[PDB]
């Protein structure tokens, strides 16, 4: 039933949706277009933080990178600041995951090193945790431009959910590690309008957006009941009918996060 509201926010926002919610002992998994293929958009930035963290030691984060201004590419706020001091290997994840960094997110691919900029490697490291489904190819800003059809930087909200939930509830980072991770999607700033502004107040939301051209809006988020029972919550979008110019409609996610919320209490 769940479904046809689902269909029906589709219907109202002229969009297509994907929904995944991982199972509980106490409560069976969401679907919606689950194992349909959407496009990552920024939301790689999360596993891309736990790649680095993984393999390397926590003395790695107050390595320093310098960059020239023809590295800054794609949107920028933290990085084109920055430019004469360097980021330690630490800010450009702080950066990367809070205010979406395009250039500190392509820096931390090259970080991981090997053939297309690190890509091969960050795929790589999807299937240490069993993703044999997503793969980036390209960097910040072509993964975003991709054509609707395409297979290449595409995830699906069955696939992503199931990387978070072992990165922030899993045990796939060791647990000093897996705060940082943690406390840095807990002060997300891109999140205000998506999955946050469809739950209650009293539940805690950690978050990461990504946004697209021909309608992308994602949202990948863990979430926490008033008496701390966690979920995984996957949301993803896109209006491949209105153009490669079309709108992202921002309401579509609050709505079907609303939806979610009916159920889980
Ligand atoms: C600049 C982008 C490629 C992409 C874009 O070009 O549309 N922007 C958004 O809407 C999020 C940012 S991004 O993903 O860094």
């Amino acid at each position: 039933d769940l479904a046809d509201r689902f269909a029906e926010l589709e219907r109202r926002y002229d969009a297509r949706l994907g929904v995944y919610v991982p199972a509980t002992g106490t409560t069976a998994a969401i679907e919606y277009r689950a194992d349909e293929r959407f496009a990552f958009c920024s939301t790689f930035k999360a596993p891309l933080v736990a790649a680095v963290l993984h393999q390397n030691p926590l003395t790695h984060l107050d390595k320093l990178i310098t960059y020239t201004s023809d590295d800054i590419r794609s949107i920028s706020p933290v990085a084109q600041q920055h430019v004469q001091t360097g980021m330690t290997i630490g800010q450009l994840c702080d950066a990367a995951i809070r205010y979406s960094d395009g250039t500190a997110a392509n820096l931390l691919l090259a970080d991981l090193g090997g053939p297309g900029g690190g890509t091969a490697a960050f795929t790589g490291y999807l299937r240490s945790l069993g993703d044999t489904v997503s793969r980036l190819d390209a960097e910040e800003p072509e993964l975003n431009r991709d054509p609707p059809g395409d297979e290449r930087d595409t995830t699906t909200p069955h696939a992503i959910a199931l990387v978070l939930q072992q990165l922030v509830l899993g045990n796939a980072l060791p647990p000093d590690k897996r705060a940082l991770l943690t406390d840095w999607m807990a002060r997300n700033t891109t999140g205000a309008k998506r999955i946050r502004a469809g739950f209650p107040a009293d539940w805690k939301v950690i978050d990461k957006t990504g946004t697209g051209d021909y309608g992308r809006a994602n949202d990948i988020a863990v979430v926490w009941s008033p008496t701390g029972v966690p979920y995984v919550v996957a949301v993803m979008s896109d209006r491949a009918g209105g153009g490669y110019d079309a709108e992202p409609r921002e309401a579509l996610l609050a709505e079907a996060a609303t939806c979610v919320a009916g159920v889980l209490a």
